[PDB]
């Protein structure tokens, strides 16, 4: 079991994964902020204040009421300044020919600003092939959704195994997983886990929470993704620091 810094140097590492792992090690953070807000100003103020505490900022561009490409330029300035990646949680899930256009084009031009995107595996490997046609030339990476945090998830058993095989067969572009646990035994792949809070509970629409210690320490994931546990708190900086310290110590204690 290797440190993030050592995993950044693995022979088969993807450049996006390497950049991420190096800044995780440098900044002692394995926290991804889920910036689930509707105002550009709030997104940018969170990115600036929490930038030092996070390895990654996850977006849902399609809920920003005042999206423009200039907002994403300003977010990139902050990502470069504070050293974090931008992950658009778009969950591409269509045929290859369609997702290529949804990734490159339209109003959002996701591929122009997102270091990482993700995809569901249910359509078969054409979803990855279509994305990679845009993402490989743009030096991007992708995460496959192997497990989900929500009640009634069908991403279990053979489905999870299919996601791992699809990732391991598209390693030029796929850099890891959305999962609740370590699902790949190959250390070149990242594991990012949403459904994380310090306290037990859930929401009223099927979200289920587990703690950083559970998902990083016991379940062997790499990165926690935290939305409301930070966003709904009064002091979002202190909340981010609490989640960062929790995830980082769970990782260290796992390492030995
Ligand atoms: O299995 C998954 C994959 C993605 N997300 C996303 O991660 C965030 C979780 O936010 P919260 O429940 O921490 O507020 C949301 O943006 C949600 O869309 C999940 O919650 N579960």
């Amino acid at each position: 079991e290797l440190s993030f810094g050592a995993r950044a140097e693995l022979p088969r590492i993807h450049p996006v994964a390497s950049k991420l792992l190096r800044l995780m090690q440098k900044k002692e953070t394995n926290l991804c902020l889920s910036a689930d807000v509707s105002l550009a100003r709030e997104l940018l103020q969170l990115a600036d204040a929490l930038g030092p505490s996070i390895c990654m900022l996850k977006t849902h561009v399609d809920i920003l009421n005042d999206f423009t490409l200039d907002v994403m330029k300003e977010l990139i300035t902050l990502a470069k300044c504070h050293e974090f990646l931008i992950f658009e949680d778009r969950k591409f899930a269509d045929i290859g020919n369609t997702v290529k256009k949804q990734y490159e084009g339209g109003i959002f031009k996701i591929a122009s600003w997102a270091d990482l995107v993700n995809a569901h595996v249910v359509p078969g490997s054409g979803v990855v092939k279509g994305l990679q046609e845009v993402g490989l030339p743009l030096h991007r990476g992708c995460l496959l959704i192997a497990e989900m945090s929500s009640t009634g998830s069908l991403a279990t058993g053979d489905y999870t195994r299919a996601a791992v095989r699809m990732a391991e067969e598209h390693s030029e572009f796929v850099v890891g997983f959305i999962s609740g646990s370590r699902v790949s035994m190959k250390p070149e792949f990242l594991h990012l886990t949403p459904g994380v809070q310090l306290e037990a509970g859930g929401d009223n629409l099927g979200q289920q929470y587990n703690s950083p210690q559970e998902v990083i320490g016991k379940r062997g994931s790499d990165i926690i993704i935290v939305g409301r546990g930070i966003i709904s708190a009064a002091d979002r900086l202190e909340a981010a620091e609490m989640y960062r310290k929790a995830a980082w110590e769970a990782y260290l204690s796992r390492l030995g």
